[PDB]
């Protein structure tokens, strides 16, 4: 993982974001997500190294408020003395004068804002979490077809590359062909191209070609959010017997996050960049709540009455 | 058959025909087509039941002219008893004044119009028929391509559906699959999906997908005079037919072949089957040219 | 009009049809339309020259059927008396072997058929009254798009025309320009080009060009069933409706036809706008109205 | 703001979250966001009603391993007093036996996983925490074109619904027009239409059209992130070399982020849509480092510098 | 090969030539290309018929134009005696006074040009050598797909026709099918359909279709210049780009690519791939090479 | 001109042209285009300096051969003392050992060739006349459409340039915009983009984009052959409804084929430049549509 420096949060929301002390340890690395809470620290309850962004809002402000000015000299040493990365204040801690004061000699950079504990929660917050979000390594070609996430699998594997390129020309994005790598963000699962892989693919007969110098940065993307997988399968699929009434929807289980499975063969005589379109249409159809299956046999119903 | 009656046609002609009487039997059925001529039973020779719309214009309304009311009473009443669907008077019936009297015992549905006879005849008439018209199921894929109605046939079925499915993404519209079904119409053919049917069809690896929800109505037709008929196999000089229900189509038989998307040839089928009607034949061209070639040979 | 002879009858129905008299004159031009019904003039009460196909089938059979055979002759020769153009005779009209003998002596070119006289309402009837249904000349562009025929107005000018090669570019099916022609047929409407128009097309800084020949047969059709009718408005000062649940109409030579009025706008792309009204008018003829639903929408929230 | 329920939770996280207690509560609203550490309730010092999700873990569960069972009695019943929606226990937190003794009156939803408090930052919190995010309403047209979220501004409406059908006719994808509504999550800026809005838009000579129904699913989003924005001008108004050349790329902050800025008058004899999608292209490139006004400029160098060598 | 007769010529370039003197001559062949100067020929050092249409410009006039009478018809004899096919003059020649009276017991046909001398490299010099150039027949199909000639390599009946149909309807340019021909004119290669081909191709299960009368005139092309060749191949390849293949036809070394027809893909779109690639390489990018300064410079993760 | 130097025709044709005598003379200018046949000089009845590229094939050779050693280096003395600035070998003179025995003094550069006499019109000639075309710079639109040049003129700010890029998605060709220019050989016209414009191009409210960069390097190329010209206009207007003739304008002493069509609002420009395009191509291969539809309309009243 790459270091996340206190510096990176400063610079990426210089709009809600003031600092207005320690200044010259703006270089710290902030080793661990989430703003941490540490009334326990407070409380000299706890005292073990902080290595996470700390936060001081209205409960922390209105606890140190009813004390004496020396106490809350105490109670901040407490919390100071543990190195934190950086402490940030919300629009809740009105005055941060004692804590400057014991901050002289720490120099701990302090962050003020005008944004409460909150409107910190999915924004500030959200953006530290997803830099130490868990990210693993996959096959496959991604794309987003329709604004929908696809994860292209199967076992020809130059044939997913070949298919990508059928896509590409029907204006679809690609994102990345064999060297991918995916990651968990909340209730979503992301991927994009590992560095080594980019925007290169495979093609028989022409080699490694640079799909953006082809085709131009209009058929690319840098992530997608994968919620679709399609297997395509080879000539000998003779194994499988093709569903009739794609009532139900097969999902399969990616990092954790469950994504709807498409088994699509390849047929001669016909263009299966086409045929993966459907799938991605029939996806956001059942989304939305239309099941083609489902309408068929309430249709058949309909029509029999004696 | 779905019913046809009095009201379906009074709405479908309002334009042109107005109703005086009988207004509480607008709800009888048309069971027999065609505008019924009656001078049979008029005279009193005939006396089953009449199933279809009788029509009285100026062969009948002079006739009535030269007879008594008594005599002209009696003839309409031979008629009305036999209990018709409807009674239509042309613009040369100008006068039903018996006619409405000796009705308000029955009140048979009566139309009054401005039209002719022969104005009727492709018009009210054919509208009437069209309905009774003899419908067949068969199998197969119904889509227009380039306006041409075009019937696909074969053994595969997979061969069938993919194809058709490229033809949508060439926005080709798409009829019907499968449980299809024909009727004539004079000397043209046409086609339709069965109510079993709509705009579903089946897809390897998704299933049965309704192709109207799935592209759209810019995609879907309800129906399409079948001119062409495809044989899909899993020179041409002559333009090969085939008779469907009566009906002569234009036949081609193409191979499924892989390095070759079914769809474009279809494509080319159609416009080929367009260029030869319009007295364009490309495999003649081509022997006219060869063979222009070889009197140039005589040079030396 | 053009004239509808036997012979071209017989040729179009070569499947259920068959000639058996009256060979030398297939040439019989018919100048009316329907299978005649000739019960009247079979009783002399009507004698006046017969201009249109007659028929005999079941029926007009058990009449004769149970005649003396002077009856039959009696009867049968007021009929050919008048020269009607010719005859077809149902299946039901078994053994005419009497109408043969007397007819052995007229020119009458009689046809028989094997379809009932209920089968003949929709294909040979259908087929002979057709020919003539009334034809109307008529100003305007005529395509079919998304399989709907659609007839653009608005006294635009040749922007009209302008605007249908754009449709034309978008592969919809082109019919004809200025010069076309429209016909009822049932319940349906009917357009097509007139001889002199065929595929021309009037283009600014082109002149007139052939669409046949400059894009192929597969953008053009020799008819459509008109259903909907656009007229484009020029820049030229009105305030458009800001739902749209209306669907106005419009009759055109007996058939109602939905009415749109789309403005030329710069900047967008006018075909585009026509192809919108063509799946306005499809999706609410299918039972979807956009405006009932945003309505209904608006009012389920609020209902909240 | 939709109500955030317990078991709309579990649901979206069945793979690493299983109620353990408090079943028929599952119903409770989660009112406010975010992994609550419950410190100062436990230790009796606040008592204001929960409405967010509690967390119990490593640090917690050793705090309390430490009292005696009354003690921890006396503390878990601090908390489920104050009627937490529910609460989630950590991979740390082994042994909820008192709690789920103190819970058989409150019944609250606990909530057990594997994961440490960590993994749920950017997991289970992260969803959370979203669901409450600001959301401001605006004017304007949103779509994402090659992949890259746009939002059209303008005075003229009509001129901003008619160049959305254009690219939508382009299959790029819609995403709501005019009653639109737009979201910081992270440092990343969002959009989608109001509930009021869904995929209707007014065109001139049909009126309410649904985007949706009329060209399908292909062509529609339901939110996208917004990169760009160009704002439509009605007149043509211009001066500075450099400036009309586009040397460097402008911006504009909206809700906290910035956002690549440029304006474009509509103008017959060109499609509004076709100036769209160039001012797209031209936003990656001069993000992947070319720009072509730099580059027009290096040109007319090079040539110079070859005309000024012999 | 289309004999080339004088008429042609003058129904070819008549904006610019005009006929007098000698037009019972007309009908003669050419048999060498290119406007030969008969120098040799006036002189009587050449003693050989002529077979290429011949010229007296500026120079041979002003040459004459200072002679003896009894010189002039001693030079313009020893020319006609030979029968060349033709005789073009240039404006800078005039008064054929010498020209017209020995030719008339010759009758050899005589033009007259508003071009000069060095107006004729490009005009009527380069157009009669065309006809002259070695033709080859071949097999294969020809297109021009963003402005490259492309040739088209494989067996028989195995998507090529097809392939260029799809490219067609994305507006390249079809040249032939099957029966072509080509030649190499100086140090490029040009392809065009044989007399029989036509336009005409034939489409398996359809049989001989015309390209021009069912997709257009404007999406067909006489001639062409190849510069790439693809073959196809029915049911290994190089996973890298950096060594650009070449493959030498009369004379000519193309940029050769040879890729599988693979079902549910789109051949048309792989053709249109290769000439970008090709186009690309000929620019300076090599998507080979710069993969694996990619890699390489990735491999700097030692620091 | 800028001037062309021998040592500039060489580097042009490094494969099929070799240098084998005269390089320290490679600066020679070449004051004169056309590759000059030279029988006159060297049989030393002409005696004026040449200021072109002088030229030796199968005549010249096979002349040398039939004389004696004295005989021709007094034929190569009488043409080496004129000072051409380079003479070429063909591939049919095998043997410069003569003439490189002469040219030891005068040094005059030689260069043997691999192609023939008829080769040389195509390859060298051409190039020397080429360096030796005027170029003029000129405002307008270049683009290879369907395979042919055209040029599209008119005002600026009207959508020339946006025209391009809707063509070019068309997959046609872009050669240059605004700062272009052209240049005649004989009967024919070329254009290309000037180097200060390559393949750059503003676009109002966006700036200057790179058509390469922006839609691929396929859909450019650097020169063409202009054929049609076309001005669009802006209105605010009848046009030729007939057209029974290809309308031509002189561009730098060449006539093309002219069009001059509008910019009408919600129409698309770049359709209009194809159909002129298919029509200019239609009507070269014997088709007119206007013709065609005068016939047509004679035929129909004649049927009267």
């Amino acid at each position: 993982m790459k270091k996340l420096l206190v510096k990176e949060l400063i610079e990426q929301f210089q709009d809600c974001v003031n600092l207005i002390d320690g200044h010259t340890n703006t270089s710290n690395v902030i080793r661990v997500p989430g703003l941490k809470r540490v009334v326990f620290e407070m409380l000299g309850l706890f005292s073990s190294q902080i290595g996470s962004v700390a936060i001081l809002g209205k409960r922390e402000f209105g606890f140190l408020s009813q004390k004496t000015l020396v106490e809350q000299q105490q109670i901040l040493h407490n919390l100071l003395k543990l190195n934190p990365p950086a402490i940030i204040l919300t629009k809740s801690f009105t005055d941060p004068t004692v804590l400057l004061q014991v901050n002289q000699t720490y120099q701990v950079p302090i962050l003020k804002t005008d944004f409460f504990s909150t409107e910190l929660s999915f924004t500030v917050e959200t953006y530290i979490n997803e830099q130490f979000a868990t990210v693993a390594q996959i096959h496959g070609v991604l794309l987003e077809v329709f604004g929908v996430g696809v994860l292209l699998t199967g076992r020809s594997g130059i044939g997913k590359s070949e298919c990508a390129l059928d896509l590409i020309n029907k204006n679809h994005l690609f994102v990345g062909d064999d060297a991918i790598e995916i990651y968990r963000l909340g209730n979503r699962l992301f991927g994009r191209a590992q560095e080594v892989a980019k925007k290169f693919m495979e093609i028989r007969g022409l080699g490694i070609i640079n799909v953006e110098r082809f085709y131009g940065l209009q058929i690319t993307k840098q992530r997608t959010e994968i919620q679709l997988m399609v297997n395509l399968l080879s000539l000998e699929k003779t194994t499988v017997t093709f569903e009739r009434l794609g009532t139900e929807l097969k999902k399969q289980r990616l990092l954790g996050v469950d994504l709807s499975f498409y088994e699509i063969p390849i047929s001669p005589g016909r263009k299966t960049s086409e045929i993966i379109e459907s799938a991605v249409i029939d996806f956001k159809l059942k989304h939305s709540g239309y099941n083609s299956a489902l309408d068929f046999i309430e249709n058949q119903k309909a029509i029999l009455k004696r």
